[PDB]
């Protein structure tokens, strides 16, 4: 059900340009942007996943500015949307947290512009979320996309958005928005 | 039809916090982000509308870096998506440009998180785009939203995304993504 859906923005492990594994910087706008989308569709949590202590520090400081500091008193909803945000160092820590919260490890939905074998449609994904009592975790990449090691542990790969177009390389913010709208939509 | 749809990001006239009319800075990521969304869904053009010469200069320089300069040789598709981008000083200049291109002034679709009287659903909007031979222009706001003077000249107001939610204050990048997916979707 729609009150048990999570999203995670992955910064490590991430594919580099030579796809080697890299660890990306967190772009500040990604935190605010995807938090607002998650909040709008009543998702349970938004995880920012990064093993870079400099990034963890920047995100933590930013979070308390907007959640506790001056920022929390001149927005309203920066802070409302940002309450959903949790920082974690690794995907495994995300999985462990959801298991603690939900009593159960989540179904993992891999996302990619690049067509994979054995994927599901968004209609098929919506059906799963409707019919399941399991928590669902939507994974979003940075850099040059989510790596094979994460693909290997994903339960489902959602088909690419606009797979038959001549161009479908969306930002992660635009992709997240569309993915969440297709899966949750105007259902309350 | 889907090969005659435009999007414009409005920075002036825009509602300020006291909603007074203000002129907003163009956030660089908005140019790249919404260009990719427009390109993915095969929209005809993406207008960046700003009457601030400092903003027009920053955007122009950025455009040629990615379209002509070094940027054009180490992406592929930054430059592909950015080809859709046109800078204009005023909404009127956008309308005038589309009239020159299409032989006809466009139908204007106003967008807002805030519920208005006399709006259309996305289903109703999709129908218009399917059945029309007129160009369509989707307007997106910055700051605290599109002002009444722009509302007054809009042919249609699309209903808010997630109007019945307790929170629907999306970023313009996330909103644009969802609006475009709802109107165009997986239609080729
Ligand atoms: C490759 S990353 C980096 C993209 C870009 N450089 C940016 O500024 O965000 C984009 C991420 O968004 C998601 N994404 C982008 N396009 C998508 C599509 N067409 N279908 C499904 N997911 C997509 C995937 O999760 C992907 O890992
Ligand atoms: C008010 S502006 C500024 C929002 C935010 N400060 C940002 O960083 O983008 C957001 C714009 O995105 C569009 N928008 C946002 N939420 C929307 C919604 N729920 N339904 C339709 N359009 C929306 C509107 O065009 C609006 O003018």
């Amino acid at each position: 059900m729609l009150e048990k859906v999570y999203v995670a923005l992955i910064h490590y492990p991430i594919k580099g340009k030579d796809g080697s594994i890299i660890s990306t910087a967190v772009t500040n706008l990604d935190v605010h942007d995807i938090a607002r989308t998650a909040r709008t569709y009543n998702l349970k949590g938004y995880y920012i996943v990064t093993n870079l202590r400099a990034q963890q520090d920047m995100v933590s400081k930013m979070l308390k500015f907007w959640r506790e500091g001056f920022g929390s008193r001149y927005n309203p909803s920066r802070a409302e949307s940002l309450k959903l945000v949790k920082l974690k160092s690794y995907l495994e820590d995300v999985l462990e947290d959801i298991e603690s919260v939900e009593g159960e490890r989540p179904l993992i939905f891999f996302t990619s512009a690049k067509k994979r074998e054995n994927d599901i449609s968004f209609e098929e994904g919506r059906r799963i979320i409707i019919e399941t009592e399991k928590p669902v975790l939507i994974l979003l990449g940075t850099g040059w996309g989510l790596p094979d090691e994460i693909l290997e542990i994903s339960d489902y790969v959602l088909e690419p958005i606009r797979a038959q177009s001549d161009f479908n390389h969306l930002s992660v913010r635009a992709a997240a928005a569309i993915i969440i709208d297709r899966l949750i939509g105007e259902n309350y």
